[PDB]
């Protein structure tokens, strides 16, 4: 039998690295704000422990510079920050023993954007960002005193793609655009936990330090004016490591979604000359028992 508490430690590690992630195409049109809600289900090598958590995230940022250049393109440089929080519970199917975990974190960093022919037109694009994360975590086993530690670190990303205007039509009813976007994204997850000793003398260290998440996919976007622009997206997620936990004995337990399938969809609408609002729904699946279902609402205000 393996304690549930592993599930808890291993999960905070996973969240800590994927909690403040920003996907491609999010940062597009001055001052933004995004608010997310999500639930996730996962399991360990145990064949015993399954963990489910719900989380809330808030992010905001702004554009500092916007230097369009004659030689190569339009650039943007901005800054972002966020606060997030999550709660999980791990239950052991064979033992029936249980445990819970919670996590509060903060982030800050800067991002970058590039379009060769400008957005709203066919051509290459790239996005990038980097940030620092401080998280305060706890693990509680049922009936036992609660344990606190910290995870903090760097997260960095780089990605690109190609925007393509396929067709443009007009209804007698009215002006449609249809767009295809093959894209590729890579993220370096460098948030590591403190090495932590429990009330019982058990030391717990992180497994999975420095995972590289790679996303490859295509987005299909349908723009409409009379604006609103709904989208569908499909991605392949690959991970270089799988997040887990290492013991004093130095055994290990891992929670593996080396390969996952992702499907996104949502609608974005213009509400003012300056303001826009959007909604998005994302769903991730890996092995039996791995899921993330996320709903985000974002607001942006051009100057």
């Amino acid at each position: 039998q393996y304690r549930p508490e592993n599930g808890s430690y291993a999960t905070n590690m996973t969240l800590a690295n994927s909690l403040f992630l920003m996907d491609l195409n999010e940062r597009k049109q001055s001052v933004w704000m995004r608010i997310t809600g999500g639930r996730s289900s996962g399991k360990l090598n145990d064949g015993q422990n399954k963990t489910t958590t719900n989380q809330f995230i808030n992010q905001l940022g702004g554009d500092i510079y916007k230097f369009h250049a004659e030689q190569l393109g339009d650039f943007t440089l901005g800054i972002m920050g966020g606060y997030a929080n999550a709660k999980g519970k791990t239950i052991n199917y064979t033992s029936n023993k249980a445990a819970r975990n919670t996590l509060d974190g903060y982030s800050v960093g800067v991002y970058g954007t590039w379009y060769q022919n400008g957005e709203n037109a066919t051509g290459l694009f790239a996005e990038t960002w980097m940030q620092y994360n401080w998280f305060n975590a706890s693990v509680k086993g049922d009936g036992l005193e609660e344990e606190k530690y910290n995870l903090n670190g760097l997260t960095a990303s780089a990605g690109g793609g190609y925007n393509l205007n396929v067709h443009t039509w007009t209804s007698p009813e009215i002006t449609g655009e249809f767009w295809l976007q093959p894209h590729l994204q890579a993220v370096w997850m460098g948030v590591t936990p403190d090495t932590h000793q429990e009330d019982n003398g058990t030391v717990v260290q992180g497994a999975g330090k420095n995972n590289i998440q790679t996303k490859a996919g295509i987005r299909a976007s349908w723009k409409v004016k009379s604006e609103f622009s709904p989208y569908i997206e499909a991605n392949w997620i690959h991970n270089t490591h799988e997040f887990g936990v290492k013991m004093s004995d130095d055994s290990q337990l891992l929670s593996g979604s080396r390969n996952q399938g992702e499907i996104k969809t949502g609608i974005e609408g213009v509400i003012t000359q300056n303001l826009s609002v959007n909604g998005g729904v994302a769903y991730q699946a890996g092995g039996h028992g791995s899921n993330a279902i996320s709903g985000a609402l974002g607001i942006k205000y051009s100057f």
